[PDB]
Formats: structure tokens, C-alpha cells, sequence
């Protein structure tokens, strides 16, 4: 592994699209010393980087709601962790990763064993009304119903197997998404007070 769990403490923050991962992580970094890395943000930044050989590939995976190949994802991830660790940041909230078993096992074998997975358990009809409203507010390119159906599909098929894998290892803490932002945060806080 490039790191001992001493050096780098990683919590994976998982859940379907619109479950509130981005929202809870940005509140948490106000109260805790964790650095938040969003895998979809690292990807959208590479996609628009002048000189990227991956621009079209990332653009098309996001549009189609596909999992971008792990080699690309992992390298972006590894680099962002390395800059923080050099900048002397040892605790990370990795949001949106791993989304597929291969990413999951490569990360934990080559980089670092995670502390635990915070999983936002969320009903799909709730995720769907939050993404159509996010679509109106922010106008993110994949927050359109054709892409939303591909992202829900990929989530059930590819990403839920990973949840079930970490659950065998007793590393999953489920939090319900369907309460107000402030009531979901209280349970996020109780889960982290308990899990360190
Ligand atoms: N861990 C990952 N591995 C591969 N592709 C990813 C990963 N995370 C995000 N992506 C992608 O970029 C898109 C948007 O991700 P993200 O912004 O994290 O979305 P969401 O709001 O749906 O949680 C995903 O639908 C997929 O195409
Ligand atoms: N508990 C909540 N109740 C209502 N809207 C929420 C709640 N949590 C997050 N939202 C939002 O609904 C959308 C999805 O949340 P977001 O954090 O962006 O999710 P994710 O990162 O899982 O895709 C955003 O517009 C955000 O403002």
C-alpha cells in the first residue's frame, strides 16, 4: 500500500446520485479536520484540462452515467491524496469512490486500507426529485432524466456490489438520506463520533 492507515485515514462516502454526499461532506469539513476529495470533481476537472488526452472519454462516461476506467480515476485520486499528504493532511473524506469492485480492491491494495464507509442509504424517488431540482439550480450536464436513469442503473448494478463487499468486512455505517440537511448531519456526526 503506498500508506499505513496511520499516515492516511480514509473514509469512503458512498450512495446513489443525489443522496446528499456532496452536501454532507462540505458541512463536515467545517467541523472536522478532514479534507474532502470528490471523485466526480477530480474527473470533471481533468475533462476540461488543456492538453488532457482524456477529455472526450470522461465527457462521454459522465453523459452516459458510466464508470470511468479505474486507471484514470485512481491516478487522479492518488495525486490529490499525495499533494495533501505533502501539505500535511492525513485525514480524507473520499466522496463517490469506490464505485466498482476493481477500483475498490486496487485502492485498498495499492494506496491504503480505508477506516470505514459512510453510506447514505436513500430511496430512489427521493434521489430523483433532488437531482431534477439540482438540474434546475445548477444545470450540471448529466442532471437530465435520460442520464439520471443511466446513473440509477449503474448505481444498482455496479456500485451496490461494493457496498455489500464492505458490509461483509463490517465496515459500513448506513445513514438515511431522507431527512432535512440538518437532521441528516446530526446522524453523520453521531456516526463519526462513534467510529473514531
Ligand atoms: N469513482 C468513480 N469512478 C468512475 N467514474 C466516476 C466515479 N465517480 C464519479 N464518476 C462519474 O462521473 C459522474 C458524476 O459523478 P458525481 O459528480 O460524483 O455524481 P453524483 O452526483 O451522481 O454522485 C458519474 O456518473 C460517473 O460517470
Ligand atoms: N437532506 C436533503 N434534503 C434536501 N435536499 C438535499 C438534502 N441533501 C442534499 N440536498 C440536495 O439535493 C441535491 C443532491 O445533493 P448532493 O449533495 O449534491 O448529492 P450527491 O453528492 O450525493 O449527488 C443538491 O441540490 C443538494 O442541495
Amino acid at each position: 500500500p503506498a500508506f499505513s492507515p496511520d499516515q492516511v485515514s480514509v473514509i469512503f462516502v458512498l450512495g446513489g446520485p443525489g443522496a446528499g454526499k456532496g452536501t454532507q461532506c462540505e458541512k463536515l469539513v467545517k467541523d472536522y479536520s478532514f479534507v474532502h476529495l470528490s471523485a466526480g470533481d477530480l474527473l470533471r476537472a481533468e475533462q476540461g484540462r488543456a492538453g488532457s488526452q482524456y477529455g472526450e472519454l470522461i465527457k462521454n462516461c459522465i453523459k452516459e452515467g458510466q464508470i470511468v476506467p479505474q486507471e484514470i480515476t485512481l491516478a487522479l485520486l492518488r495525486n490529490a491524496i499525495s499533494d495533501n499528504v505533502k501539505a500535511n493532511k492525513h485525514k480524507f473524506l473520499i466522496d463517490g469512490f469506490p464505485r466498482k469492485m476493481d477500483q475498490a480492491i486496487s485502492f485498498e491494495r495499492d494506496i491504503v486500507e480505508s477506516k470505514f464507509i459512510l453510506f447514505f442509504d436513500c430511496p430512489e424517488d427521493i434521489m430523483l426529485e433532488r437531482l431534477l431540482e439540482r438540474g434546475k439550480t445548477s444545470g450540471r450536464s448529466d442532471d437530465n432524466i435520460e442520464s439520471i436513469k443511466k446513473r440509477f442503473n449503474t448505481f444498482k448494478e455496479t456500485s451496490m456490489p461494493v457496498i455489500e463487499y464492505f458490509e461483509t468486512k463490517s465496515k459500513v455505517v448506513r445513514v438515511r438520506c431522507d431527512r432535512s440537511v440538518e437532521d441528516v448531519y446530526k446522524d453523520v456526526q453521531d456516526a463519526i463520533r462513534d467510529s473514531l
